[PDB]
């Protein structure tokens, strides 16, 4: 007994890549690949767009029924699951091919991790060692920006984390103007909130949201894409002297890799563990990925 | 600013819906409570709104399935109702599931009552909870959950546990069949809230997350009380006589004792309920119906989409 349809690839296998597609995919598609685009994404950003219309046009009967003049507001989808494990990849993937479909152009992305406390701040509460759990995320800051969107304001700001200095980047925006589809991603949308009493009033992120994504993979897998992912800006972004993780270049690789292999264990796995995998099955649709990042199944709620 | 649309009394009324005979039937002993004219100024069209997410969403379901080539059939629409102890949540559900039923699309409607979820009496007394009767933790959550995702996956025959309010308690060996009808409204104090986490890694599902659209019923505390009073004094006069009624040594109270009575349950009870487990929640619905102290619905929250 399940309350999810359960596709593995061949099944998901039962709508073709255009020079537009390409274009909007470029620098995706090289880490991506075609196949993996063309076999699992495209049919994906085609259900999803099911979702997203069916939500158009129930807006449209709805208030026409209700009398009211309202505009819509945005169809959000929500992408969860550990650091690592390709949630940015997903979304950007996502927000080029959803982009495709002439309902729903105006797609964009919103990471949570422009909502994380800046380093100062956590810092001084000793939580820089638990950046990506609860505690580090202004949570007020990102119900605030949700509400603003599903409430219909224009050109809601939203702030900005830059993984190069590791830290919040100061009175840097990006704007978020009611588009079609939202693409909010980050590693804590299914999570529920702080009660600092018992009757404070409590919203979840994903009471902002009308479909989510879990993207999931065993442990050790994303551990190795983790440690990757390190190692690939150390022999590029982190050559930069103003880089936080600088100091790392002269370190070997070896020591880069052990240096990596330390924080995965004792940071991103445990908020795996704690904070993110509990709460994977809120998602509607889990995409799970082998170790080469395939898709080999693909789970998705029943209606 | 705002991800409600809001309507009041004159704005509703602004949305061909007429209650038929057959509407008429199906609501018996409700229509005198509510009357005619709140069911069909606000239920009937509160109704025909929800008709169209349902079958928005069985559009949906024809139309991805079609494109992801599954031959599964649909599982049912799921509508919430919450709201504080006595708000009205048993009577809004009743009228809504006789008058959901009047579409072609949906003739199959089915009310859960989460209050079958309770621990039995001897239950709560073991662990002291006797006092704390509709808090989170005088639910049997994982029962309550695992109806709910047998119903989201299909299953035949759900059996769903039945609690007598006349006995104060779960009625041992009785059990409504819930088949995989149209729609299921779910109602109960808590189908907003969210579990305990026994520990950190314990998988985190919520009541929520098993239903599509959730309605809060809302009024001021001091209304609420009232009501409430009012629903104990009415019970006194008449289902408390039955000697073999829970609550029938309150017959042995004065109209005013047993008054005070149902103030202080209310004030120490319910109330806190209310305030600590209830209406925190209550910015997670869908769509609020806001009551004066009449019972008529003075304003509407719907969600922006
Ligand atoms: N579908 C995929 N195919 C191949 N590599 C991928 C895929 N998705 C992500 N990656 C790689 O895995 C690592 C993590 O991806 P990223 O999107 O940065 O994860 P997250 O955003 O969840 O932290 C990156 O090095 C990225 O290039
Ligand atoms: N719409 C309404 N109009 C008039 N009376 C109502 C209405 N809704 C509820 N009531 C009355 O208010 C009291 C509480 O209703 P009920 O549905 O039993 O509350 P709940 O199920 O939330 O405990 C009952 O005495 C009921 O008759």
């Amino acid at each position: 007994i399940t309350p999810y349809l359960q596709f593995n690839r061949q099944q998901w296998g039962n709508l073709t890549l255009t020079e537009s597609d390409l274009d909007k995919l470029q620098g995706q598609i090289e880490i991506v690949s075609l196949k993996e685009v063309t076999e699992i994404y495209l049919p994906l950003s085609r259900l999803l767009s099911f979702y997203v219309t069916a939500r158009q046009t129930l807006q449209q009967a709805t208030y026409q029924f209700l009398g009211k003049p309202e505009p819509k507001v945005p169809y959000i989808i929500g992408i969860a699951g550990s650091v690592a494990v390709g949630k940015s990849t997903t979304s950007r993937v996502l927000k080029a091919l959803l982009s495709r479909w002439p309902d729903h152009p105006n797609v964009e992305v919103i990471t949570t991790d422009g909502f994380l406390y800046s380093n100062a701040k956590l810092e001084k509460q000793g939580l820089m060692k638990r950046k990506g759990f609860p505690e580090s995320y202004d949570m007020p800051s990102l119900l605030r920006v949700l509400n603003a969107i599903k409430s219909g304001q224009r050109n809601v700001r939203i702030p900005v984390y830059s993984h190069h200095y590791y830290d919040i980047v100061r009175g840097q925006y990006e704007i978020v103007d009611q588009p079609d589809i939202v693409i909010l991603e980050g590693l804590n949308i299914l999570q529920t909130g702080v009660r600092k009493t018992l009757q404070q009033l409590q919203v979840f992120v994903s009471d902002f949201f009308d479909f989510s994504l879990f993207v999931d993979a065993q442990a050790q897998v994303i551990q190795k894409w983790y440690i990757d992912r390190v190692l690939s800006f150390w022999r590029t972004t982190f050559k930069d002297p103003h880089s936080y993780f600088h100091y790392l270049t002269q370190m070997s690789e070896t020591e880069v890799a052990a240096f990596a292999k330390h924080v995965w264990n004792e940071i991103n796995k445990v908020n795996l563990m704690e904070n993110i995998l509990p709460y994977k099955n809120r998602a509607q649709l889990i995409l799970e990925k082998a170790a080469d990042h395939s898709i080999q199944k693909v789970y998705l709620r029943k209606i």
